[PDB]
């Protein structure tokens, strides 16, 4: 009986093995577009992606993971909130069943068809798994899904989809460039939070980026055909593999523009 998104093992359910789940940090929140300060201090972002190594694309059950070789400094976060140096690990995304929910942040409450995450690590840490441990181990940038015209750059993953139906499948995904996957702007909000799954530890600075970036309603029905399941189980479709909107807390949302 592990964690998962139904109505038996889903969010309601992780603090019974996750007690974090209810903790100080916990993530995603919702955008107070109003609430939320400009902060003249931050810095523009550095998104440096034109070194990065695609290796393996994996369906873990939840998602799928596009993953990087992150054993040098080849994709790096910089800037913006960030002290030093943030390797990529790997994307995924979460997504709904319908394009009106399917994000985890929420903007004024409004829910996206789905959202982006690009993990990075810290390398002052030397690995993921020592990062998790530490408050400012990872950076996270989430950017938003909107259902209107194709994301050209986002084909290349929706096309070997098939080849990933079930969980523990995995496929070759070489020379992906993440780039494709920005939206033109890097303005962004950025609080302190956690991972939105199990063991939701609480590591992560969120850069949610402000600008959605449009995806095809045939690109996220292919998320759709995904499946939580093993190969030969009963047929789960994997959708709706969100975490809602958490309690801010003591926390202060600032935002990079005016
Ligand atoms: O799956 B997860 O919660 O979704 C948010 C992003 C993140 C970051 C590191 C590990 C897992 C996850
Ligand atoms: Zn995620």
């Amino acid at each position: 009986h592990h964690w998962g998104y139904g109505k038996h093992n889903g969010p309601e359910h992780w603090h019974k093995d996750f007690p974090i789940a209810k903790g100080e940090r916990q993530s995603p929140v919702d955008i107070d577009t109003h609430t939320a300060k400009y902060d003249p201090s931050l810095k523009p972002l550095s998104v440096s992606y034109d070194q990065a190594t695609s290796l393996r694309i994996l369906n873990n059950g939840h998602a799928f993971n596009v993953e990087f070789d992150d054993s040098q400094d080849k994709a790096v976060l910089k800037g913006g909130p960030l002290d030093g140096t943030y390797r990529l690990i790997q994307f995924h995304f979460h997504w709904g069943s319908l394009d009106g929910q399917g994000s985890e942040h929420t903007v004024d409450k409004k829910k996206y068809a789905a959202e982006l995450h690009l993990v990075h690590w810290n390398t002052k840490y030397g690995d993921f798994g020592k990062a998790v441990q530490q408050p400012d181990g990872l950076a996270v940038l989430g950017i938003f899904l909107k259902v209107g015209s194709a994301k050209p750059g986002l084909q290349k993953v929706v096309d070997v989809l098939d080849s990933i139906k079930t969980k523990g499948k995995s496929a070759d995904f070489t020379n992906f460039d993440p780039r494709g996957l920005l939206p033109e702007s890097l303005d962004y909000w950025t609080y302190p939070g956690s991972l939105t799954t199990p063991p939701l530890l609480e590591c992560v600075t969120w850069i949610v980026l402000k600008e959605p970036i449009s995806v095809s309603s045939e690109q996220v029905l292919k998320f759709r055909k995904l499946n939580f399941n093993g190969e030969g189980e009963p047929e789960e479709l994997m959708v709706d593999n969100w975490r809602p909107a958490q309690p801010l807390k003591n926390r202060q949302i600032k935002a990079s523009f005016k």
